[PDB]
């Protein structure tokens, strides 16, 4: 089996529309969370969330985007953004039956889609839904519109799973390497940010509705009063590369992947049942010969969900459990981008030797005791750092990143 | 590490069982309807490849209350995989070598539609309900089956328009073949309705002119189609590794024996041929045995069709295989047809026949030459192809062959 490194990285986030930007608000425990006049006016309970704050206008040629949901765009963007950062340019990856694409959004666009029917519905139908829906709305739409513009003739598809959608797509690619089938693969994804979409967690009571008047404080994983997720959009997107070709090329490597875990609960629709992640944490730390140095939290700021995770990590580490931070309190919750923003955000600590802070944490749950959630940003030579991704259907993934 | 097909369940246009599956085909009987729900619409597309099964109660009401059509789909033809492979619970639930990969190319834009249009009534949020979310996200497919039947392995969903299902089997061999699980679960569900048809009919690509004569709209290869043919449905197939599958005595279909997955890299609606010629190329490497029937992916498109046709002139040449185009009875069920095509490669290869390509009156002259086979034929058959080519330049290949 063959090694897999991460040689480039793109992300548009709620803290920042590229790797510099996010660093900055990563190290200055920065909130991306805002007041959303959208989310009030549509009806809703939930007035804050993680929004993209960049004027995408005139960044794609217009015959590209024309194809395009926002899910796609903040893919495309970070996929542009991890091609330079990876030093590739498209005689290396363009045309070549050796790269591929792996990447999806949780949701794909809701927004498209109640565009097409609305359309549809009014006096001009056909005519005023237009050419362009399918491509927008269908659950493919984010791998669909990336490899056909950058010329990809390797793997193309998407993988969803929810709040591990990307997770999982990074995993997948790591695979294909692994089987000698891909020499790189572009893994990640994208996620819209819309009331047609929200207005279904809402409806669930998924989404925190208490702390509107405050945006900032409103994510705050582990905190005591904390009251459901903050709904964010974005994206990102990694370049996972066969080891030897990588080193061939002088290529930059952040990190090895040396573990991935992607395992079921076969419990709960839309409650973890704890064993599953037990056993996906476990299944990315096998054979890892070093510690876990940093965890990024699946962590989203739910009563039951937090504290699940927690009871996981407890019977996985014990007594030697590794340093806790949940960046969904600063971030918001972006679901399908979820698992590649927080990969990045992992790589990011790995890159620069920091631990990024669990925020708004004003009163510690009575049964996250005895862990070391990290709360304040503090400088640390890491080695070995892992993220989890936990979604709605009970599928797990766990990424392990260690350097070279 | 070596993949065996060892199940299949199926929900389609031309039967809810294999048993009626296999006479629909063996006959060359569509099951294509008019569709008032298309009309009333406002479509210019009248016709339709729909389920002819009420499913109210076949599941459980606190498991289908989650679900959406696609998942009902699939979770009714995973039941019967489950059987047909002769699978106690004990044997694949609370199991962490045993997996689900199963998707949709839509998720629910029925539900979709449903949680906004409430959202902006009178009752907002509390019409909306709880539920909107398991059954409109892209994963719903694999999250509510995953769920009811205690699966402990892998759970996610593959994505690729018309390619999807076929995706979804390939990575299931994949899963196999890195020895990580025994059994994996793999297919997809497809609803159909309005709301995503008439996203296929304002881009041009479903069939217009035979709304009177449904049962002759879709015909792939014929002179005159204008278009595909919308459906839904559902399949599910029990990929197992050969050693597991040997010990429990299993009865074995066929073993997957090549997988091709492509990107185009060209155009988003159009195919570009050169991917797919390099799809079946790398579902033929190290397969040395000949090709004894190709189930195409031929939707019944002008452009579409002969592309392929083209691609699979490219990969055999002068020995190109017997064809047909089961879409032509079916219609084209988009996430689901890459496992249901595969199911009827499968019934083919275990009955030997070949189902026949209906509907050609004229035939292409750009499919002169080949071997498009228009009538049910008698045929020992050992190793087939099926073809899956989605919006986005995603192609997939699947090879089987029998032990
Ligand atoms: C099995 C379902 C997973 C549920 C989790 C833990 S995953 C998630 O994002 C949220 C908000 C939850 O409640
Ligand atoms: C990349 C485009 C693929 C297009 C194909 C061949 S895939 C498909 O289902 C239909 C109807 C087409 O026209």
């Amino acid at each position: 089996m063959k090694r897999a490194v991460i040689t480039g990285l793109g992300i548009v986030s709620s803290i920042g529309n590229n790797q510099q930007e996010v660093l900055a608000s990563l190290r200055e425990g920065r909130s991306g969370i805002t007041f959303s006049q959208e989310l009030k006016d549509s009806g809703m309970r939930s007035h804050v969330w993680g929004n993209v704050k960049l004027d995408t206008t005139g960044l794609i040629d217009r015959k590209v985007v024309r194809f395009m949901s926002d899910a796609s765009i903040y893919a495309f963007l970070s996929m542009e953004q991890a091609i330079a950062d990876a030093g590739l340019s498209p005689e290396a990856y363009q045309n070549n039956p050796r790269v591929g694409l792996i990447a999806g959004s949780g949701g794909g666009s809701p927004r498209f889609q109640v565009f097409g029917a609305d359309a549809m519905r009014g006096p001009r139908g056909l005519k005023a839904v237009g050419p362009y829906v399918v491509t927008k709305a269908m659950a493919s739409g984010v791998s669909a519109c990336l490899a056909t513009p950058f010329k990809i003739h390797g793997v193309n598809y998407s993988i969803s799973s929810a709040c591990a959608t990307s997770a999982h797509c990074i995993g997948n690619a790591v695979e294909q390497i692994q089987l000698g089938k891909q020499d790189i693969v572009f893994a990640g994804g994208g996620e819209e940010l819309c009331w047609e979409m929200a207005c279904e967690f809402d409806a669930m009571g998924a989404l925190s509705t208490k702390y509107n008047d405050t945006p900032e404080k409103a994510s705050r994983t582990y905190d005591a009063h904390r009251d459901g997720f903050v709904i964010a959009g974005g994206g990102g997107m990694v370049v996972v590369e066969e080891l030897e070709h990588a080193l061939a090329r002088g290529a930059h490597i952040y990190a090895e992947i040396v573990g991935y875990g992607a395992t079921s609960d076969g419990a709960d629709m839309v409650a973890p049942s704890g064993e599953g992640a037990v056993r996906c944490m476990k299944m990315a730390m096998h054979g890892v010969d070093t510690p876990i140095d940093y965890l990024n939290s699946h962590g989203t700021s739910t009563p039951v969900g937090d504290v699940k995770e927690l009871a996981a990590i407890r019977e996985v580490f014990g007594d030697k459990s590794p340093a806790i931070s949940a960046t969904k309190a600063m971030t918001g919750h972006s679901l399908g981008a979820a698992g590649v923003q927080e990969a990045i955000y992992s790589l990011l600590m790995l890159e620069h030797g920091f631990i990024a802070p669990s925020i708004n944490i004003e009163e510690l749950d009575e049964q996250a005791a005895g862990l070391n959630i990290v709360t304040e940003t503090t400088d640390r030579e890491l080695t070995t750092v892992m993220s989890n991704s936990f979604g709605f259907g009970g599928t797990n993934a766990t990424l392990v990143m260690r350097k070279l």
